[PDB]
């Protein structure tokens, strides 16, 4: 079913997040929201934020259909620590050690991850005709 495509595709997801990205050696800048108490610029600056907790919320609520998707919220991290720290800072080395360890752990699992991303969107096309056709009735 599609939801047990999709609780298998965030799953996965999940498990990159937690036991490959999450264990970058020095990652913890990342880990969380940055608090705006101890840093009141960040947010003047950054426009889009994003994290690491986010993300995992983001997965929990389904929210990635797609690796693309998925990806363009991991690469916000590194290209948000670009425009804050700068692009040498020791903080945006962590940050592409975070996403180079995602696209290696996607690489993986791509066979399995590209197999329920095309039946989630297929069911979830077919969902949508079907209630289309439901609401025409
Ligand atoms: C702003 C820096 C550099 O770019 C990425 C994130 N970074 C963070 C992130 C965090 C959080 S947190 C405690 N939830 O705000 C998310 C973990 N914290 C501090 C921080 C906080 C207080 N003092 C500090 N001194 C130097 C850094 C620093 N930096």
């Amino acid at each position: 079913s599609m939801d047990d495509d999709q609780v298998a595709f965030s799953f996965i997801l999940d498990n990159i997040v937690t036991q490959k990205m999450m264990a970058v050696p020095d990652s913890w800048p990342f880990h969380h929201p940055v608090n705006k108490k101890f840093v009141p610029d960040y947010y003047k600056v950054i426009v889009n934020p994003m994290d690491l907790e986010t993300i995992r919320k983001n997965i929990s609520k389904h929210k990635y259909q797609s690796r693309e998707s998925f990806l363009d919220d991991v690469n916000l991290i590194l290209a948000n620590s670009v425009k804050y720290n700068g692009p040498e800072s020791q903080y945006t080395k962590t940050a592409q050690e975070i996403v180079n360890v995602c696209y290696q752990t996607l690489t993986e699992y791509d066979e399995h991850l590209t197999q329920l991303e095309k039946d989630i969107c297929t069911a979830k096309e077919a969902a949508l005709e079907e209630a289309e056709l439901e609401s025409l009735d």
